[PDB]
C-alpha cells in the first residue's frame, strides 16, 4: 500500500541526500 511510498520516499530521499552534501 502507501506504505511502499514512504520506502520510496527514502529512494528520492537518498538521491535527496546524495543530493544534500551535493548541492549544500
Amino acid at each position: 500500500n502507501l506504505v511502499s511510498d514512504i520506502i520510496g520516499s527514502k529512494k528520492h530521499m537518498e538521491k535527496l541526500i546524495s543530493i544534500i552534501k551535493k548541492c549544500r
